[PDB]
């Protein structure tokens, strides 16, 4: 039996897409799944942990991603998403530079940083209605973004035609995912990155990868429109279908690819005709899609197949 191994922290491991997803990959016959517990990544030195012939793991809120590169340099398993590539999906900056080499389509943007021990002279100018960040101007609407990806605390500052002021948006808490401020100066602290607002017809895409040859994607309500979650009869946020064009599935692809990430969630905000990347999550399931459940799982057992079946002289096609 080929052992893929499953290594994050519990909020992933047994959330319900992970065990619906789980449970079909068990179905294939030469495939047993072992998910490693929260106790034992966090607490187990990496030469205790369970052995396995397929690494699938992924950095969140406190996983110890320094043991996880250790666990694989020692064991060296096939590895489905690529661990190093997540300290850089960490930091908007290293996001948006791979992209940009990559050729793919993202806001203009410019990055200010401010080390804390600098005397701070920032490279920022502020106007009423602009920002210029080292000479390159921003009109508002513009959109501010902490460097570090898991600060969600992604704000957007509206121009005085709009009445001003700002929407800070932040991780979903219950009937809302923004708020209005009427605060219209840049935050004064920090590193951030300064983008052109795209216009969008009031929703996100939302891209999830199984390999690059396969992309589920979903529109949602921006939470730059006012913040607001539209949630069903079952309390979780109404979804929208959409169909990738060809340059959309491209994107994907190279997304997938170029990030390493086989199993892949990234955004698009269609505007002005075309497709722009403004964030790459990583690892990443399609929520409560029982077909999704199904192609990933097929997908990433055939994946495990075809790499793994000829040293383990298993018969596949
Ligand atoms: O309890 P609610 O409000 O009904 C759902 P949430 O905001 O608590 O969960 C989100 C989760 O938020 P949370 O941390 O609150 O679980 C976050 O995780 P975070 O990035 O670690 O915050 C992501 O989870 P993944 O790790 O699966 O990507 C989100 O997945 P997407 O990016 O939207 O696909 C989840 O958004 P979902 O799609 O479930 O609405
Ligand atoms: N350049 C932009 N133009 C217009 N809207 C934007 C832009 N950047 C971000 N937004 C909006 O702000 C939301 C949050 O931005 P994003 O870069 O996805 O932040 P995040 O904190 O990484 N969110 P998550 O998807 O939970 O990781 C997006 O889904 C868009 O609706
Ligand atoms: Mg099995
Ligand atoms: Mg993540
Ligand atoms: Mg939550
Ligand atoms: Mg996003
Ligand atoms: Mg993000």
């Amino acid at each position: 039996q080929i052992v893929v191994g499953i290594c994050s922290m519990a909020k992933k491991s047994k959330s319900k897409p992970m065990k619906e997803i789980l449970e079909r990959i068990s179905l294939f016959k030469y495939i047993t799944v072992v998910v490693f517990e929260e106790e034992v990544i966090l607490n187990e030195p990496v030469e205790n942990w369970p052995l396995c012939d397929c690494l699938i793991s992924f950095h969140s809120k406190g996983f110890p991603l320094d043991k996880a590169v250790a666990y694989a340099k020692l064991r060296n398993p096939f590895v489905i998403n690529d661990l190093n590539m997540q300290y850089l999906i960490q930091d908007r900056r290293e996001v948006y530079s791979i992209l940009q080499a990559e050729g793919i389509l993202l806001p203009r943007y410019a990055i200010l940083n401010r080390d804390p021990n600098n005397p701070k002279e920032c490279n920022l100018i502020e106007g009423e209605d602009h920002v210029e960040v080292n000479g390159e101007v921003f009109q508002k609407p513009f959109v501010e973004k902490p460097v570090s990806a898991e600060d969600h605390n992604v704000y957007i500052y509206y121009p005085t035609s709009a009445g001003g002021g700002s929407q800070r948006l932040f991780r979903k808490i219950g009937s809302r995912s923004s708020v209005y401020s009427p605060e219209s100066n840049v935050r004064k602290t920090g590193s951030y990155i300064y983008e052109e607002f795209m216009p969008t017809d009031g929703t996100d895409v939302k891209v999830y990868t199984v390999g690059p040859d396969y992309a589920h994607a979903e529109a949602r309500k921006s939470p730059a429109l006012d913040g607001k979650v539209e949630r069903d009869s079952e309390g979780k946020e109404v979804r929208y279908p959409v169909i990738l064009n060809a340059r959309e599935k491209l994107i994907a692809w190279k997304v997938c690819l170029a990030f390493k990430q086989t199993v892949c969630g990234f955004d698009l905000l269609r505007a002005n005709g075309q497709s722009y990347v403004c964030d790459v999550n990583g690892f990443s399931f399609v929520k409560n899609s029982m077909k999704y459940y199904d192609d990933c799982a097929k997908i990433l057992g055939n994946i495990v197949m075809r790499e793994l079946a000829p040293q383990f002289h298993i018969p596949w096609s």
